[PDB]
RNA sequence: UCAUCCA
């Protein structure tokens, strides 16, 4: 007794249709694409015009001076445009956002118009407020010359304007889970029209803190929806759990199937004692801040250490500001915007800034504290070397971090990085 | 630990 709908909007372009099985295999080999699943996977595309996006989307793309789709776009576009459930795993900074947003636009464009009272057609869930806001900004860039309406549903901002967006009608909603659950409970929106569901940073969204919130939301979406999950990491602990939210899905990987970092990052690991970190940070910042572009993110383990380090650095004269979950949302957005503009070129952060954020010209990531997992390491260092850029990561590793040493060495080896002998000694 | 509704 539910309304019928379509989700397959894909026809192979003739240039893709006429690829031989050998040419398709060589395309996947050269782009390091692996596909797994029960149904035959569509061939990868290799040019944007193979996707038959609307002309206004092509104009924004051709603006960006992208010369070709990234590997995850090459395989993700035709899978998503074909209406398939999918998990897309690809390196940080490799274009996963447009891999799900552009097929969302195509999906929306083929659905019946929104009538007053209708909820969103596309829902994208993200683990942090700033990431949700960033994704909405990308969506609006590509739907600017269309009649597509978006909103960002997230905590720490006034409800009024969000409620008015939902009441007027939005085709795409980007949300963090808490505020969305709030609005769903009180009937400020509903998911009766949601047929395209994206979990960005999906392995984070399926962790112990988020999974009950995600389950509460996704339980309200029709099971014949299309579900698309994306991340740079896919640890064993979330894999069978993810299948609770997927039907007849295909998994795409780019690069190594094990945990791996973006190979455009120069990864440096300094094995030292906890007491040596502050002196070594000052030495490092003295070298970094004498360079032309010096935009740097410094990651620490706790909100308290974030505050303490920022206070100490600002007193020593460094133009540093911090972002963490105990700051007000206006202060969080203000600090991130000053970092984006370069007015505050040093950002000190908890893991609130470890995933998804795409900031122009970050040249250095410093792990002042090694993170809680090697997956977090891969996301943190991926704040640099995004798109066709390189960058550097510098990590302080203490004997207290020993239990993480083996997994860190494997990541370094997979990325062809030089291994500090003091690290291998551990 | 860190995120994630405080109206
Ligand atoms: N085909 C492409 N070629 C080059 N750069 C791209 C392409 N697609 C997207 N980008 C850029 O790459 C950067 C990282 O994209 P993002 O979607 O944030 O990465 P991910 O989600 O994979 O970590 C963004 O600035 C985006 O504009
Ligand atoms: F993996 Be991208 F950094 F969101
Ligand atoms: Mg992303």
């Amino acid at each position: 007794e539910l309304p019928k709908f379509e989700k397959n909007f894909y026809v192979e372009h003739p240039e893709v249709a006429r690829l031989t099985p050998y040419e398709v295999d060589e395309l996947r080999r050269k782009k390091e694409i692996t596909v797994r699943g029960g149904d035959v996977c569509p061939k990868p595309v290799f040019a944007f015009h193979h996707a038959n996006f609307p002309q206004y989307v092509m104009d924004v793309l051709m603006d960006q001076h992208f010369t070709e789709p990234t590997p995850i776009q090459c395989q993700g576009f035709p899978l998503a445009l074909s209406g398939r459930d999918m998990v897309g795993i690809a390196q940080t900074g490799s274009g996963k956002t447009l891999a799900y947003l552009l097929p969302a636009i195509v999906h929306i464009n083929h659905q019946p118009y929104l009538e007053r009272g209708d909820g969103p057609i596309c829902l994208v869930l993200a683990p942090t407020r700033e990431l949700a806001q960033q994704v909405q900004q990308v969506a609006d860039d590509y739907g600017k010359c269309s009649r597509l309406k978006s909103t960002c549903i997230y905590g720490g901002a006034p409800k009024g304007p969000q409620i008015r967006d939902l009441e007027r009608g939005v085709e795409i909603c980007i949300a963090t889970p808490g505020r969305l659950i709030d609005f769903l409970e009180s009937g400020k929106t509903n998911l009766r029209r949601c047929t395209y569901l994206v979990l960005d940073e999906a392995d984070r969204m399926l962790d112990m803190g988020f999974e009950p919130q995600i389950r509460k939301i996704v339980d309200q979406i029709r099971p014949d929806r299309q579900t698309l999950m994306w991340s740079a990491t896919w640890p064993k602990e979330v894999r069978q759990l993810a299948e609770d939210f997927l039907r007849d899905y295909t998994q795409i990987n780019v690069g190594n199937l094990e945990l791996s970092a973006n190979h455009n990052i120069l990864q440096i690991v300094d094995v030292c004692m906890e007491s040596e970190k502050d002196h070594k940070l000052i030495q490092l910042m003295e070298e970094i801040m004498a360079e032309k572009e010096n935009k740097t993110i410094i990651f620490v383990e706790t909100k308290r250490r974030c505050d303490d380090l920022t206070r100490r650095m600002r007193r020593d004269g460094w133009p540093a500001m911090c972002i963490h979950g105990d700051k007000s949302q206006p202060e969080r957005d203000w600090v991130l915007n000053e970092f984006r503009s370069g007015k505050a070129p040093i950002l000190i952060a908890t893991d609130v800034a470890s995933r998804g954020l795409d900031v122009e010209d970050v040249k250095f990531v410093i792990n002042y504290d090694y993170p809680n997992s090697s997956e977090d390491y891969v996301h943190r260092i991926g704040r640099t070397a995004r798109s066709t850029n390189k960058g550097t990561a510098y990590t302080f590793f203490t004997p207290g971090n020993l239990k993480q040493a083996r997994e860190l060495i494997k990541v370094l080896e997979e990325a062809n990085q030089a291994i500090n002998p003091k690290l291998m000694q551990l």
